[PDB]
């Protein structure tokens, strides 16, 4: 990894563009006006890419050679980078102040600030914008996952009277559906801020290495079938496949994909009749989890529940909602995103089915179908020092008032009613509000403040 080659190309030319005599460039990150965001992921980026000796004579020579060919000209700031190498043993003369990780902040508030600590390195602040802006992804995954937890919490409480099993209601199936191995780990870890069920193993190592938990692992899974383990038995032997799998995992929960040929037939005739004797004998701690995987998500769920309700003893809970026996549950793991999740639980409630009957699996919808535009995650310069005088800087496009940026030195405060406010133009220096919620997390190549994954989880908790 070479930090000199980890920026947008045009940034290589920006040191020549700033006003002459600029000693300080101060920039901030916000999710511009999903009403609130989970702040998560910066700690991973600081440790992996920004801390320690990030500059070497070899890295400078390597970058010089690449940029000479890439621009077909000598534009690369070799003097500036050689200065950091000689003066600071290749450590970044940068200060990063950030809100604590797991903090739930309303939109349009400062989440972190970046500034150079040496006047010669005025250009460094925005050089590292590209690396830092990538924190949009764990922020958005964590925020979207938490919003789905809010929907599940609302309907589980309404249909059952409690939140039992809530942290296992949305399982991460997204490993194959993401753009890379690195994305898989970052995304899976952001989902684990809110839930405990994951199939994306990559998230486990990332948490252990960069955040840490008191528990041996942050996430869990159970044995489950896939189309290949069912279809390898042959079309006429689906019953033999099901019997073998539930017998191999007789004492643990087991999920079985039942839609290879005909989901309604598997529920009614295979599970509901032929293998019913292997289901009713199961423990409350080892249910069979029927998994539909195609068709209209809501229509399939309701039809599967009506079939199961007629083949198995259904009870009515204290809220008047239908509950399957404890050895039988359903997992819907196809076509699940925040919109369809809401349609399913609302459809179940209208048909008097408790949310305790169902769990969800989400792949692409959870980890890939998200962009930086969803929460409007943006990094902009708000303050510069030129000829020793500080000036408030901002953009305000005529055609888009929503793109107007904040001015001057920023701070985040608790209001008297306990909400959040971002103070602009260094107004935080007037002690009219409490202490600034931003802490120095990075300074001069060192990580100065860290959070464990348990602290993040506590900070990201729902109000309910
Ligand atoms: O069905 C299941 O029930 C619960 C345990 C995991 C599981 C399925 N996992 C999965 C992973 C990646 C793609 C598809 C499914």
């Amino acid at each position: 990894f070479n930090i000199l080659l980890a920026t947008d190309s045009y940034k290589v030319t920006h040191y020549k563009q700033y006003p002459p005599n600029t000693s300080k460039v101060y920039s901030y990150f916000e999710c511009r006006e999903y009403e609130e965001t989970v702040f998560y992921g910066l700690q991973y980026i600081l440790n992996k890419y920004l801390k320690g000796k990030v500059v070497t004579k070899e890295k400078i020579q390597e970058a010089k050679d690449v940029y000479k060919e890439h621009f077909q000209d000598d534009v690369f700031n070799e003097k500036g980078w050689n200065y950091i190498l000689e003066k600071y043993d290749g450590h970044l003369p940068i200060e990063i102040k950030a809100v604590p990780e797991g903090f739930v902040i309303p939109r349009g508030n400062v989440l972190f600030t970046v500034e150079n600590t040496d006047p010669e390195c005025y250009w460094l602040t925005n050089w590292i914008e590209t690396i830092l802006v990538q924190s949009w992804y764990p922020i958005t995954v964590a925020t979207n996952s938490r919003e789905q937890k809010k929907i599940l919490a609302k309907y589980l409480l309404e249909t059952s009277g409690n939140l039992d099993g809530l942290e296992y209601k949305l399982h991460d199936f997204g490993y194959r559906g993401v753009s890379s191995q690195e994305t898989a780990g970052i995304g899976a870890s952001a989902h684990l801020v809110n839930f405990k069920g994951t199939d994306t193993v990559a998230g486990l190592a990332l948490i252990k290495k960069y955040y840490g938990t008191k528990d041996p692992v942050p996430g869990y899974s159970v044995p489950a079938a896939e189309h290949s383990t069912i279809t390898a038995w042959g079309k006429d032997h689906e019953k033999d496949a099901f019997e073998h799998i539930v017998t191999q995992f007789s004492s643990v929960p087991v999920s079985v994909v039942s839609d290879s040929y005909d989901i309604y037939n598997a529920c009614e005739k295979i599970w509901g009749e032929d293998l019913r004797h292997l289901i009713v004998s199961r423990s409350t701690q080892a249910p069979l989890i029927i998994r539909p995987d195609s068709g209209n998500p809501l229509d399939t769920v309701l039809k599967v529940l009506e079939i199961l309700g007629k083949k198995f003893p259904v009870t009515e809970n204290s809220k008047g909602y239908k509950l399957l026996p404890p050895y039988l549950r359903v997992i819907q793991g196809d076509g699940v995103d925040i919109n369809t999740l809401q349609e399913i639980v609302e459809g179940m409630k209208q048909k008097m089915w408790s949310i305790e009957n169902i769990a969800f699996g989400s792949g692409g919808g959870l980890l890939q179908k998200l962009t930086r535009d969803l929460l409007n995650c943006s990094f902009k310069c708000s303050y510069v020092v030129t000829n020793g005088l500080g000036i408030n800087v901002f953009k305000d496009p005529v055609a888009d008032p929503n793109k107007r940026s904040k001015k001057g030195r920023l701070s985040l405060h608790r209001t008297p009613a306990g909400n959040f406010v971002t103070l602009e133009e260094g107004k935080g220096d007037l002690e009219e509000y409490g202490q600034d919620l931003l802490h120095t997390v990075f300074k001069n190549g060192k990580v100065t403040k860290s959070y464990s994954f348990d602290e993040i989880r506590k900070n990201a908790q729902l109000n309910i």
